[PDB]
């Protein structure tokens, strides 16, 4: 129940909400329709429209006018934002000249530059470029502010996950809103786009800004409208608040526009219908800057123009229906689109089983334009898993396509020609960035960056502290002139071990067997000098990466590569090389094929065992440092050490061998030498985190040796390609992926050809940030570079996504 019969008076628009039975004035009072009976005659006026003309100009005050031309106005705080235009000979913003702010130019008064959040959903990357004719205001904060080429929202590219993301400087899975529609098992209750589930808060985790502001003093305007209030209204409320006495006003604000996704899924991303909506977001932004301008702001407030995620084009005939794949298409719930969730119709069916659902959806048409995981199986990257609310079968629906359960839900639920959802790194779905203030840096273009970073940088802009998130704070430090984040690298919590010579051959029994009994004063020297660490400045490049957790482990050096090694894993937690463009591939030798070596330095109780892997049918084992890029057939002997071993499906190892033999010598081709840091991941519970050793659910059989969810490589070479890997004075190029380890090749329709025709392919969607791997793994790497901080926390975020050009 509201009691309607309140009044709005003096209450337009007001920042607090009061509680039921009680009338709303407030920006959402609409949309709970809980309104005061007045709240339209007073707070929604439109008489005589938006703008000031000449005739209007020093007109005596109407209070019942949208907005007013008067000579009080300016005092008043509601003139129509061309009123200095119009009747005082100002220029519109949008015509001046671009002019550094060095320093903020603010009113007295004024504690810090607000900053103004303006948001529109479905603004695809590329309409900055595109639509850069029809959007002046825009094309001017984007040439003289700060901008990114293209900003990378989260995966499902859906609006609630994006602009909580935003807000929260968190992955969906852990605020949890991972879709616009939602179904929580522990609640048993639904979250749908239409109705009233989603304003109940128990569905918005983390802490997003306008919290985190409230909680540190810091006041903030509403940032949610409802879709009524038109844009030129919500423009003037906020100029309005700007205009509020010191202590009422706030100092964070947002805008919204529901356009251009609203066109964009009616006409396509590029539909010539598409050219309006921009010119009337730019026309909304030209009302903004030139309201800012009256009130002597312009020069003051930090303005964010940002995206939700992008728009692709779809139709309602690219739809893969489940019906042409499953026997039991009534026995599933699916949530549809351009990604699809399944979970069983009803938990009293006892002959539902999700292995039958994944296997009758696997590879089973040619062209088949979506791909089943169980959600501990998507990429990393997604980061789309560690919620009750992602239903264990995931599909990935290729770019341009929809799924859905039957045809009938197609038509019966086809005009749509523009949709979003799809994988993150979708070229279509990238969304803008742009900032523009005295806090932000002049005419600045900075590299493509995530979403989840930006909360960070907002906190930054209002002297706020971030709650915790995933963002990696000074990791856009880049984009700022002042109130950058300089935070210290983290402290190695492990210092290893360095064993030397301890064990002699016949303490082990390891079941294992080498022909390497084949036999210097010169040569044995040297050798030992391999062990002791003489080559390590060329294998370890950036420093040893630093165990940020409590464990026990063993620095091992060769000739050619460099590990250390886990007591408590019985493996490399890392293991890093470096291979130059002249390397040369070689095989593993006829003698050598079967050939695993104890390792003297490590004890037998902390080594693995070969009998556990002839005894475990399903098992075999890979190699982290890889035989064929040996420097010499002596050093070779080294790669075949037991400490070098790691647990391999065979299907797993054709992909691996692959890599090893002859992608590592095409990338130290393609970027003049490469250096590599590879190791296993446990991830058991899919969290995203490093493991311990109490939440590994598989061991080789028999033995205590834990086995891997996953394999990462870091590969890093020189920006300056000119310059080889190992003698790099400037800044770096990375690359890494998190691969899945598993026992089948199913996720690769194409397995059965020739590893040349799939496994680059596979890497290449499991792609990867390095703070990807540090979260996976308690290791923090580049600790020794010549690079300031800040930019290593932007090479540690980067991801290499294979996408043609934007
Ligand atoms: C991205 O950034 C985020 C933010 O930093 C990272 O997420 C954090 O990760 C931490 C570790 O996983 C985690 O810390 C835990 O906090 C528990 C207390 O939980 C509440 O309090 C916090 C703080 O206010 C709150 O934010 C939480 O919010 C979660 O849950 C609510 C309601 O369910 C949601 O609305 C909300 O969206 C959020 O859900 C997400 O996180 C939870 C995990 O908490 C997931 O379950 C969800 O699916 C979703 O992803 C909570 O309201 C605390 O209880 C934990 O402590 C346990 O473990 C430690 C080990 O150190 C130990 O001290 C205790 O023994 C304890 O164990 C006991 O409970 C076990 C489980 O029942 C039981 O098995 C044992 O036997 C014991 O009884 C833990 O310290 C922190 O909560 C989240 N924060 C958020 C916001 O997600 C995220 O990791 C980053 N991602 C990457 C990849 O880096
Ligand atoms: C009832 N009416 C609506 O909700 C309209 N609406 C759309 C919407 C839909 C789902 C989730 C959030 C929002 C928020 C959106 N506001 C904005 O984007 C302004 C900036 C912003 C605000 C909030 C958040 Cl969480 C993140 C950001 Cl960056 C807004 O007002
Ligand atoms: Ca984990
Ligand atoms: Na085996
Ligand atoms: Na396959
Ligand atoms: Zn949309």
């Amino acid at each position: 129940w509201t009691a309607t019969s309140g009044s709005c008076k003096g209450r337009c628009f007001e920042l607090q909400e009061v509680g039921p039975p009680d009338c709303r004035c407030d920006n959402l009072c609409k949309s709970y329709s809980s309104c005061c009976h007045d709240f339209d005659e007073l707070c929604l006026k439109t008489a005589r429209g938006w703008e000031c003309t000449k005739d209007r100009c020093g007109e005596v005050r109407n209070e019942e006018n949208a907005c007013h031309c008067s000579e009080d106005c300016l005092s008043r705080g509601d003139c129509c934002t061309n009123y200095q235009v119009v009747c005082k000979g100002e220029s519109h913003w949008v015509d001046d000249d671009c002019e550094e702010i060095k320093v903020p130019e603010c009113p007295a008064g004024f504690v810090r530059p607000p900053l103004i959040i303006f948001s529109v959903d479905g603004f695809r990357a590329s309409y900055m470029k595109k639509g850069s004719k029809v959007m002046p205001n825009i094309e001017k904060l984007r040439s003289c502010g700060t901008h990114a080429p293209y900003m990378r929202p989260v995966y499902p590219t859906k609006t609630f996950p994006n602009l909580y993301t935003l807000a929260t400087g968190l992955y969906p899975e852990s605020h949890g809103i991972v879709g616009n529609s939602m179904y929580d098992p522990v609640f048993d209750a639904s979250f749908h786009l239409r109705g009233r589930e989603k304003f109940n808060h128990r569905w918005w985790g983390g802490q997003p800004l306008w919290i985190t502001a409230t909680k540190q003093g810091v006041r903030a305007g509403t940032f949610f409208w409802s879709v009524s209030i038109p844009h030129e209204r919500r423009i003037l409320t906020i100029l309005q608040w700007l205009s509020l006495p010191d202590n009422e006003r706030p100092s964070v604000y947002a805008f919204y526009s529901e356009q251009p996704d609203f066109s964009g899924h009616k006409y396509g991303p590029f539909g010539p219908e598409m050219t309006n909506p921009l010119r009337e977001i730019d026309k909304t932004v030209g009302q903004l800057m030139d309201g800012l301008k009256q009130l002597r702001l312009h020069r003051c407030v930090n303005v964010i123009f940002v995206g939700d995620h992008g728009m692709e084009d779809v139709t309602c005939d690219r739809t893969e229906f489940l019906s042409n794949y499953l026997t039991n298409v009534d026995d599933i719930t699916l949530v549809p689109g351009t990604l699809g969730r399944i979970r069983a119709k009803s938990i009293n069916n006892s002959k539902y089983d999700p292995k039958t659902i994944i296997a009758a959806l696997t590879c089973k048409k040619p062209d088949q334009h979506f791909k089943p995981y169980m959600k501990q199986h998507l990429p990393k990257r997604l980061h789309y898993a560690n919620n009750r609310r992602i239903e264990d079968i995931h599909l990935l629906v290729d770019r341009r396509w929809h799924v859905a359960r039957k045809p009938l839900d197609v038509y019966k639920k086809c005009f749509f020609q523009g949709d979003h959802g799809f994988d993150n790194k979708v070229n279509s779905m990238q969304t803008v960035f742009v900032g523009y203030g005295p806090t932000f840096k002049y005419r600045t273009k900075v590299p493509p960056f995530e979403n989840i970073e930006l909360y960070n940088v907002m906190c930054d802009l209002l002297g706020l502290k971030p709650a915790p998130n995933n963002g990696t704070h000074g990791s856009l430090n880049h984009l700022l002139r002042t109130n950058t984040f300089r935070p210290t690298m983290p402290d190695e919590v492990s210092r290893p071990n360095y064993p030397g010579i301890m064990y002699l051959q016949s303490e082990f029994d390891l079941g294992c067997t080498c022909d390497d009994k084949v036999e210097n004063k010169l040569e044995e020297l040297n050798k030992r000098l391999h062990t002791k660490g003489s080559t390590k400045e060329r294998h370890l490049l950036y420093g040893r990466p630093a165990v940020l957790y409590r464990t026990s482990y063993d620095i091992l050096y060769h000739t050619d590569f460099e590990s250390g090694y886990s007591e408590i894993f019985l493996m490399p937690l890392w293991t890093s090389y470096t291979i130059s463009k002249q390397a040369e591939v070689s095989s593993i030798p006829e003698h050598l094929t079967n050939c695993v070596r104890p390792d003297v330095r490590v004890s037998p109780g902390f080594s693995q065992n070969c009998l556990a892997y002839k005894n475990d049918k399903q098992m075999s084992y890979g190699f982290l440092f890889p035989p064929y890029l040996s420097s010499s057939p002596e050093a070779k002997y080294d790669a075949f050490l037991v400490t070098n071993m790691v647990p391999m499906y065979p299907a797993f190892k054709r992909v691996w061998a692959y890599f090893q033999r002859v992608l590592v010598k095409k990338y130290a081709s393609e970027r003049n030498g490469v250096n590599v840091i590879s190791g296993p991941i446990f991830d058991y519970n899919y969290d995203g985190l490093r493991d311990t050793e109490d939440e590994i659910k598989q061991y080789v059989e028999g033995s205590s040796i834990p086995v891997p969810t996953h394999y990462y490589s870091i590969i890093t070479s020189c920006l300056d390609f000119t310059q080889p890997a190992d003698k790099c004075d400037g800044p770096l190029s990375v690359s890494s992926f998190i691969l899945p380890h598993r026992p089948d090749n199913d996720e690769s329709c194409n397995s059965s050809e020739d590893e040349s025709k799939w496994v680059e392919e596979l890497m290449k969607m499991h792609t990867a940030r390095v703070r990807d791997i540090e979260h996976l793994t308690g290791l923090d790497f580049y600790r020794k570079t010549s690079r300031s901080y800040s930019e290593i926390l932007t090479l540690k975020t980067y991801l290499h996504t294979y996408e043609s050009e934007i």
